[PDB]
């Protein structure tokens, strides 16, 4: 306990996971039902396995990842980042906020950002000695307006550096339509601040217009996070992105530690293979899901939970009815007990997620139908 | 628009590595013969990757924890344990990490602070600084000139008392990149002896361990200093294990603890399959290393001949795979310039003495992490260009 207190002082406003706690507190309850996670449990085709062992026994120099990466956004998105000089790629998801984050942030600083939203931004914002803001997003059922963005930005002035943007949204399933990001836009190119746009669930959208970027309309701001293991097999090498024009990566790469320069063919083939032959395995996965979404939101209806239109995946974002209820980890905890199944409580997403649970319906259809049924149950009770 | 001014300041301090301006500045000449490799030639032991095919075979999506499968620390506290003697509780006092860089990264931004200092012996391997710089902390380098670049006891205390209490951290590398220089179970205690009196984390990089060659096996400074060391290890060197990301972390149980707490949200927990293939070293390849380490030796010694038959001051290779010798013209006083002429004239690259630090000048780092075939043809070539000097 000497030297235990000669950490970084950030360390001290690090506090527990609410996900892993609520998982570690039904661990020992046998044979629970998750619906729960975050990245799908693909079956990998054999194809891909075959040819990641071929590259185990092989025993280039990221080029061909990046130029990949730039034409997949272009074809997908309309933009244009150039392989040179403006694309970075990552290990991991959580390094490319790592990464990022620590390049723009300074401690006095803020990040804004809409809520409930994904636990893991704040806990790394923290650590590199600033703080966020969430912006209540309840009053408009989870959908960031253009309006609660500036009145937040207004709110928190000069040491204001950065604004999060996560769409499609966890844990709301929330998506922004062309005209709405195109006004969101319109606010943030009034402040002298980065955008953090997280894209990574960007190809799991259902609304028959497909993904729209906030690069598209604020390039010199945007910082793009993406990736491919929200709806591609990876083997286990979920590699993120970034994006950025080349007066902002030219500083985001000296995040060094957190940013990969060289990587074997093991490493990146899984990457290049979704961004060029597996370019459009999202389609099939997308008809599946929207099948998935459906069944899920008819039989928590019929239950009389509230949901949110969930546009983009693979979440359900529910408002438990009864009071039980006000306490959605106790309500998850006891539907564990009863029922063996677990769901993500609503607190784990911060203040604003609570009276709510997350489903995630990135498993069997078979183990969604059993879920619903046994919800059902539950539910009598009450 | 202009958010130039906007980013973190520390950014400032940070530029690109003396050994990429090095490549950048020769990447023109052709078919050149490279001794540069920072990682062992040598593929990944069958065993290994069979076990590694098994786990893609398998297909187990198998989110393990922030500190990996129990299995593969288990696999880890045994073997420190047997080849080490050090006894570390794999339930709480071992991380599992995406490589040995990444462990030691992570592990110095979880305990730096913007005033801090460490102290780092040289030549200074170029890897570490950029990191402590991105916390706004600061590298200072010890100059081991004089003791032929082995730290003395009093090289570290005279340099601890230097810095202030703003010291945090002392950096250990050992068997030592770029030198090859290791140390023996006497001076390893008669640097804890000095280091157990100051309120620091021992930063002890010890991948190369398995890759010490005086028939004394590597001492661990965490045999001293229990308490004080954290451990950084992985299987880049000692299993061939490259391009494959394990690292590992051992450290006390109240250390780990807030180091897990940092790395959870800043860092990707290992790939599974490489998880597998990590116990597949650890339990059944113990002694991967020594087929290894006897061609490496054998490298070693020739090149020693070589290098000596043309008066280079050698300091002694004990840990594997670099050479660092010393230019015996006067041109050597640039080492980055000879070594261009050299790429220039002959095809064949080193890198320059200047890349490790600020004390490297005059010296030259070959890496036998190479075929015999190209290393016999350097020095060859090597011995055409030095014909040109008197």
């Amino acid at each position: 306990m000497d030297l235990s207190k000669r950490f970084n002082k950030n360390l001290n406003k690090i506090e527990v996971s609410m996900i892993r706690q609520f998982d570690q507190s039904i661990s020992d309850i046998p044979d629970v039902l998750k619906l729960t996670l975050g990245e799908p449990d693909f079956a990998t085709p054999k194809h891909i396995k075959e040819a990641a062992k071929r590259a185990i026994d092989a025993d280039a120099g990221l080029l061909a990842l990046r130029q990949a990466a730039s034409a997949f956004v272009k074809e997908k998105y309309h933009l244009t980042y150039n392989p040179d000089n403006e694309i970075l790629v990552t290990i991991g998801a959580t390094e490319a906020l790592s990464a990022s984050l620590t390049a723009i942030l300074e401690p006095g600083d803020k990040v804004l950002l809409p809520a409930p939203a994904y636990p893991g931004y704040e806990p790394v914002v923290n650590l590199v000695g600033a703080e966020v803001v969430e912006i209540d997003t309840r009053s408009n059922d989870f959908v960031l307006t253009p309006e609660m963005l500036e009145e937040a930005i207004l709110k928190e002035g000069e040491a204001l550096k950065a604004v999060i943007l996560n769409y499609p949204t966890n844990p709301t399933g929330v998506t922004y339509s062309r005209q709405q990001i195109k006004n969101l836009a319109e606010v943030l190119k009034k402040y002298p601040i980065f955008v953090i746009s997280d894209e990574v669930y960007a190809e799991l959208t259902y609304t028959g217009e497909s993904h729209v970027s906030i690069a598209e309309y604020l390039p010199d701001q945007t910082i793009l996070i993406s990736g491919l293991s929200k709806s591609h097999a990876m083997t286990g090498w979920r590699l993120g992105l970034i994006f950025a024009p080349a007066v902002l990566t030219a500083q985001l790469i000296k995040s060094h530690q957190y940013l990969v320069t060289a990587a074997t063919t093991s490493v990146q083939f899984a990457a290049i293979e979704a961004l060029t032959n597996g370019k459009d395995d999202a389609l099939p996965m997308k008809e599946e899901y929207i099948k998935r979404r459906d069944y899920i939101i008819e039989k928590m209806e019929a239950m009389k939970f509230k949901i949110i239109k969930p546009d983009g995946a693979f979440y359900i974002f529910a408002k438990i009815p009864v009071a039980q209820g006000q306490d959605s980890f106790k309500f998850l905890q006891d539907f564990a007990k009863e029922k063996a199944v677990a769901f993500i409580p609503g607190v784990a997403f911060g203040k604003y997620g609570e009276g709510y649970l997350r489903i995630s319906y990135a498993a069997s259809m078979e183990t969604i139908k059993e879920a619903m049924k046994r919800l059902k149950e539950f539910m009598e009770q009450y």
